[PDB]
């Protein structure tokens, strides 16, 4: 034991486990930073059961959390109004040069990420770590993006204040002592999280969330595999295994090493006739992912398996076929418009051992959002996420727009047998979509790899309420990776493009859909949700080499007649499949001047001459 006093050795504040049964660079991670941020006490989780229990308990008797009394093991916890989302404007990555994490902007401020120096970024960290958890517990979270052991998964250990962010750990990865074994002295990225509130408290704590939002700072380091995060519960923000590390620090990583790591779900889809092929696919966030990935198909005899349904880790075989995996253990998924009707199969998910955030009580216990679609008994009435009453001829909503449950994917009626599988599913297509209410089809299918590439590179949708902006302001979302790309994106469109020059690659079909498209009142032409299943199908058939498509300037269409549409005889189907010269005329100039202004010299050749051709066939017209 060297040391003239007591070295580093913080076992006198441990309150579960054992810092001598660590990994030897583990134990100087929770060292080192028990002596920066001084913590009360050290909690080693293992992720039992018994763990579990007693952490729900404690914070219930804190305040911090409510058990909703209608179900098995359910939670709710109410933030501070400041803290509801991701912030992408304090979002950051630091590398040595600007350029490597984002191309420099023609005319100033870049949208494919914010970068910060070495220097701003160390005295950033030393206004706000120092001391921070004075008076808290220290949680050392050991766990894994992946399946547990699996040579492809990736494992963390996450030091967090917040025993909210314990709980929603346990669910969204595996975490526990059984990764630490499979860790043993192997490398594991280091996540620093706190809530930035050190007792006694130096601001007033409001809704007993405890939160900075004046210094939240959202850090991935990835030369030094770091992510650390400052001032935020926020899932997106404090959960450093989901955004944090499988999106920004894997994609840079996956850039490197031959793979990708992206925001998509992952889904198997299986025919009336028992066939069955795996899809993956990139909308931006709250765009329908986990509403498509778990869908109930209104078409008889079709069925979804749910794989994962919101990042996907995806690499080519020996055998040339994309191969994914969810690294994810559970879903983080936006409550509002989740009904029976529309995803039923959440509703069964998230019955018990679910984490609501922000989401209205019923005086039952139960939970309610708006598009709930059940009705309460009169005389039930609704606590508001506000902690306030609330009635339905009120002017805010009950539930925060951006309101999440977070539960086991475990749970899920129709998980994928594969969806634990070390080896991954292989990819037969991958889709791209988002919010547009004019001008782009429900479905279109690209000509080539380096077409599909380039739609995903022009992808735009409206503003949502999962960050920070407001209003439904269009806004280009690249891949759905905007807010998250973890190197520069002219680059990571360089990465896609070869793998078309990879020997034997089973190249997936591209697609991209439009769920949201409007008529001139403002009403959805299509209704979604399990009836999305018609354009599965369509799908399904072309990956099969069926002629039912039409070739258009933007990609390939349904034929008059493919879509089944039986039952959606109301659909309009002119306006709804429509193309217009004027509107593509518009969107390929705004496209040009976008990847001009934003991406310019890092711009790959192949995307240009996608443009090029895309502008080419609208003269057509
Ligand atoms: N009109 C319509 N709304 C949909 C459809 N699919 C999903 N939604 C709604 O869009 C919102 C977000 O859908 P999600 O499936 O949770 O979005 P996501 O892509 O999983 O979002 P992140 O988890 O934030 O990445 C919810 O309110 C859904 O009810 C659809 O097909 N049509
Ligand atoms: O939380 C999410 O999944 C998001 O914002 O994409
Ligand atoms: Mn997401
Ligand atoms: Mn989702
Ligand atoms: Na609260």
């Amino acid at each position: 034991p060297p040391q003239l006093h007591n070295g580093l050795d913080f076992s006198a504040k441990v309150i579960q486990g054992s810092l001598d049964s660590l990994p030897q660079e583990v134990r100087k991670f929770v060292e080192g930073n028990a002596q920066l941020c001084q913590p009360e006490y050290i909690h080693i989780c293992d992720g039992s059961e018994e763990e579990y229990g007693r952490l729900l308990a404690h914070m219930q008797e804190e305040g911090v959390i409510r058990k909703l009394k209608k179900y098995d093991n359910c939670w709710l916890a109410l933030t501070d109004p400041r803290d509801v989302a991701r912030i992408e404007s304090k979002t950051v990555i630091i590398t040595q040069e600007q350029r490597d994490t984002v191309p420099i902007p023609k005319s100033g401020q870049s949208q494919l990420g914010r970068w910060m120096s070495e220097e701003d970024f160390e005295k950033a960290f030393n206004a706000r770590f120092p001391g921070c958890m004075k008076g808290r517990t220290m949680y050392v979270i050991p766990f894994s993006m992946g399946p547990l052991g699996s040579p492809l998964a990736k494992i963390g250990i996450e030091l967090t204040d917040s025993p909210y962010v314990v709980a929603s750990m346990r669910i969204m990865t595996r975490m526990g002592t059984s990764v630490l074994e499979a860790l043993g002295d192997g490398e594991f990225i280091k996540c620093l999280h706190s809530v930035g509130c050190p007792l006694p408290l130096k601001k007033p704590l409001v809704n007993n969330w405890a939160c900075n939002p004046e210094l939240t700072l959202i850090a991935h380091l990835p030369d030094r595999r770091e992510i650390i995060s400052f001032g935020s519960g926020y899932g997106g923000n404090s959960l450093l295994g989901k955004k944090c590390f499988a999106l920004r620090i894997a994609s840079r990583l996956a850039k490197e090493e031959g793979w990708l790591a992206e925001h998509m779900l992952i889904l198997g889809i299986t025919n009336p006739e028992g066939k069955k092929k795996y899809l993956a696919a990139a909308f931006p966030s709250a765009c329908g992912k986990t509403n498509l990935a778990m869908m109930n198909p209104t078409l008889p005899g079709w069925k979804v398996e749910c794989v994962g349904d919101d990042i996907a880790w995806m690499k080519f075989d020996a055998q040339g076929n994309l191969r994914a995996i969810n690294p994810e253990n559970g879903f983080f998924g936006v409550a509002p418009g989740t009904s029976v009707k529309t995803n039923p199969n959440a509703i069964k998910t998230i019955q018990k051992n679910t984490i609501f955030t922000n989401v209205a009580e019923t005086s039952d216990g139960g939970v309610y959002w708006e598009g709930i679609d059940e009705p309460l008994a009169p005389g039930v009435t609704i606590t508001s996420w506000k902690n306030k009453e609330w009635r339905p001829q009120d002017e805010e909503p009950c539930a925060h727009p951006n309101s999440r449950f977070c539960t086991p994917a475990s749970q899920c009626p129709i998980i994928d047998p594969a969806w634990e599988s070390p080896e991954g599913v292989p990819i037969e297509g991958i889709i791209f979509g988002g919010r547009r209410p004019a001008g782009v089809p429900l479905v279109y299918e690209a000509l080539s790899w380096q077409h599909g590439v380039f739609v995903g590179a022009a992808m735009r949708s409206e503003a949502t309420a999962a960050a920070e902006h407001k209003g439904k302001v269009i806004m280009h979302d690249p891949f759905a990776m905007r807010p998250f790309f973890g190197y520069n994106f002219g680059k990571y469109l360089a990465h896609w493009l070869s793998m078309a020059h990879r020997p034997a690659a089973k190249l997936p079909k591209i697609f991209h859909v439009n769920w949201f498209r409007k008529d001139k009142n403002g009403k959805f032409l299509w209704p979604g949700f399990g009836e999305n299943s018609r354009v599965l199908e369509w799908m399904f058939g072309r990956i099969e080499g069926e002629d039912s498509a039409k070739l258009t300037p933007i990609g390939y269409v349904p034929k008059e007649d493919a879509l089944n549409l039986k039952g959606l005889g109301d659909v309009n189907v002119e306006e709804l499949f429509g193309i217009s010269k004027e509107f593509w005329e518009k969107e390929v100039e705004e496209i040009d001047k976008y990847l001009e202004d934003q991406v310019n010299a890092d711009l790959p050749y192949e995307i240009e001459r996608e443009l090029r051709a895309l502008k080419q066939r609208i003269s057509q017209m």
